[PDB]
């Protein structure tokens, strides 16, 4: 009942007591281990109750006031307006502390040392489309801070009903368009390439080149969703050099600054928060090992190693390898030498296992996801491989949600 | 009941009911999930005739006579055996089956391509530890085969009481020394430093030097164990060269070719064999990523990125991941220029995932551990990060199991 979890590279042990918090289910059962599965699987006024005590219970706890008078007011009163209203409301500071744990939270995030430093935009006033687009644009804004990046989510009204639902199209908010060619082959970004047709669909005009930034889509209230184009001195990017190898600015690539998912949802007692776009600052290597040399995503490994003069008859070569290391160091240099927030995955994953500590120790544990947490490359030479780490759902949280247009009822 | 795992790089989906003849537990539960601890935890004749059965039954299966006269006669047979003698002995044909199905089954295992071309000693008529140390040179010669390296196993006798048991002492039949020095530091490999000691407090004399192959310590039917030295010339290896780089000779590395693992047991229809040291061959990252750059082991990447010309100042520079790769060309290059048998992460994942098709096909399943099968180095670069898997323990199987010195009664 108070787990142990190892770091077998510094010999630290450190003792789990927060899983016994856990509630929700992993996928796993006593004979199964589902740890590598990327997604494993209306409310009712009954649920929501449990859901938001237990949710206040932890946010007067953490302010020092728990089971006080101020408690079991707010208790009643959230109780009084579920059964009224068969939801309720949270106030500015629950949504703060809802969010920001709802991110403590995230075990597949190697971020989280940061997650009390996150700005929180209540956009619940929300009600079309254009206010969304105007609170997104002000996310991007301040989010970016002229590349000295900030963390922010922007929180759009919960869903009620269900058949009234606000969605970010986007899965996130800043995106390179996909096209599909004649020959087959995609130019731009070959992850978004459905994405970037329906907003042909709805009625986008592509610029059909590499990295077009997509428009975004926006659903408010269950409605149609409606096109925007953020504007572009609203959308920094990083053009990606080498600090030794100038044939590197030739390939020409370049990549923004700003990454925040935008199609997944935020649970805070039990109220459920369908747009909540949220954005950190990029680990070096979701750019450069996932973005540029995935085979379904950018796909550059046949263009650096050929530039670089590689064996690349043999597999055995490690081209592939040798080619993927000077794209990550040009995707780190070029950020920091345009003074735009960047981590890399020695810095990220020595800051988590600091995280993992601060964790352990005052709040008795850190769910984490280690098929998440190691980095894509160069695993073992990174902390976070050798530490055992303990996967389990605490509450608030971000969960994956389907695609809204599988989903939604258009006319 | 019947699962689904997906190919996220292919969109190859596959279907898994094997997990269904699983049986052993596998740490996880439904609220947590621990498919990243590195480690997760005498018998009696009323256990050991379901696990009998079990085994005997696919294994008649899997000559195509499930069921008929010659198994319900076995079955019978080793029945009466378990009745009279409170345990059992295996065919010739069932320990090669068992040993077999135990790799198959090792679902850490990136090599199981090879499963069905195992060579499976029977060393079962053993009694003394210079027999073992006979029996395993011989594995050591045969395994070996001049470079072109054969997969096997040779297999000790069972557990019987438990008093007695025939233990291998080292973890790998060939392994180098460590030994720690006046200022704390480590010559030659840190992870074998308590072992290497064990071996001087019972007699070894050691060449305090890097590479010295430490000796065998064999203890045979529970007796004390023994300390034999590996004739010289059995013990293949390959000195480490990088086939651009003249400065890498200078590094003076070289890297035993037989990776023998002793220090594990095998399950085979309920009995345990205590020592069944087992070999294949290297993949390269084994070495290059692991034994040579891990922080507790050789602990190289200091020196490779000095005499590469390195920024090793700033973390960010990733001189590390830089040096890791030239690592890791120079231990394949080295190999195979001397007709060593290696494997590449990308050749070994690649046939992976093609063995992952056969089992799904031909058995309904292959169980696999992402966390494990995933090399240490360029991740998702290889076809197996992007290849879910699902985990479960079937048996026969390889089993840890604890060091002989912390549980033995000596004299
Ligand atoms: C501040 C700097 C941050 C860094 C360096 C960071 C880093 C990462 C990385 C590398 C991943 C893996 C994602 C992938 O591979 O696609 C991830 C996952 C995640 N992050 Fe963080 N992140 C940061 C901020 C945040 C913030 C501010 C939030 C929420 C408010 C957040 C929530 C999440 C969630 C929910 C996931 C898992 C999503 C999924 O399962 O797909 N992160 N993070
Ligand atoms: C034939 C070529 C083989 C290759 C390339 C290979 C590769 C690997 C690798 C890279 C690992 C991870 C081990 C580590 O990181 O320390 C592993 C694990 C394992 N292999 Fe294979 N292996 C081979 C043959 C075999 C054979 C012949 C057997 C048994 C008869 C076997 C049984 C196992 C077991 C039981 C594990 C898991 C051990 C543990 O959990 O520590 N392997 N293999
Ligand atoms: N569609 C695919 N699967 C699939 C792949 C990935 C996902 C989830 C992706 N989370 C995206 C994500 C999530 C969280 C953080 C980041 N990053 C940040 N820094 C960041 C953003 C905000 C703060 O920080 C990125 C879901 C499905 C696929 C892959 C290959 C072919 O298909
Ligand atoms: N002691 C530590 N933990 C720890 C680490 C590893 C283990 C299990 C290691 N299995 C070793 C192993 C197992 C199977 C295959 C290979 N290879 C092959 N090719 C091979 C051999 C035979 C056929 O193929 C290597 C157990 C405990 C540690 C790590 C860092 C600091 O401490
Ligand atoms: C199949 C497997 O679950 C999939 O590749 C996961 C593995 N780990 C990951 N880790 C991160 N950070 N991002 C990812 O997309 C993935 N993908
Ligand atoms: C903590 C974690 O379980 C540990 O580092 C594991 C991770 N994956 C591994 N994978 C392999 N092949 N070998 C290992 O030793 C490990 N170590
Ligand atoms: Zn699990």
């Amino acid at each position: 009942r108070f787990l142990k979890v190892k770091n077998w590279e510094t010999d630290v042990v450190l003792t789990d007591t927060l899983h016994l918090k856990s509630t929700l289910e992993t996928g796993c059962t006593e004979h199964i281990c589902m740890g590598s599965i990327m997604l494993p699987s209306v409310a009712t006024k009954d649920q929501l109750f449990p859901l938001a005590k237990e949710f206040l219970d932890q946010y007067y706890s953490s302010i020092k006031r728990f089971g006080s008078k101020a408690h079991m007011d707010r208790l009643e009163e959230v109780n009084k307006e579920i059964e009224s209203t068969s939801t309720y409301q949270l106030k500015d500071t629950e949504l703060i502390y809802g969010a920001k744990h709802a991110w403590r939270n995230a075990s597949r995030c190697v971020g989280r040392i940061q997650w009390s430093k996150l700005q929180v935009f209540d956009a619940r006033d929300c009600t079309t489309a254009h206010g969304m687009f105007n609170y997104i644009c002000n996310h991007v804004k301040y989010a970016t801070n002229k590349g000295n990046l900030r963390s922010a989510i922007t929180i759009f009204p919960q869903r009620t009903d269900g058949k009234h639902d606000f969605r970010v199209w986007n899965s996130q908010l800043i995106r390179y368009a996909g096209y599909k060619q004649p020959d087959g082959s995609t130019l731009g970004d070959p992850a978004n390439v459905q994405f970037t047709e329906i907003c042909i669909q709805q009625g986008w005009k592509a610029p059909r080149g590499r990295f077009d930034v997509l428009p975004l889509l926006l659903q408010a209230n269950g409605n149609d969703p409606e096109l925007f184009q953020i504007p572009p001195e609203l959308v920094l990017e990083v053009p990606i050099r080498h600090p030794k190898f100038d044939w590197f600015k030739d390939l020409g690539l370049k990549w923004y600054g700003l990454p925040a998912v935008s199609n997944m949802l935020l649970e805070i007692g039990g109220l459920e928060f369908s747009a909540c776009p949220f954005s950190g600052w990029y680990m070096g290597t979701e750019i450069g090992v996932r973005d540029y040399c995935d085979n379904s995503r950018y796909n550059i490994l046949e263009e650096v190693a050929k530039k670089m003069d590689l064996d690349m008859r043999k597999t055995s070569s490690l081209w592939k390898d040798q080619a993927l290391v000077e794209i990550n160091i040009a995707v780190l240099y070029s950020f920091q030498s345009d003074k735009v927030t960047i981590v890399d995955h020695h810095s990220a994953t020595e800051s988590f296992i600091k995280h993992m500590e601060n964790e352990y120790r005052c709040r008795g544990g850190c769910p984490a996801d280690w098929v998440w947490i190691v980095p894509p490359m160069s695993g073992s030479i990174t902390p976070v491989f050798h530490q055992e780490m303990l996967n389990y759902r605490l509450t608030p949280s971000f969960e994956y949600q389907p695609d809204p247009w599988n989903t939604h009822v258009w006319k």
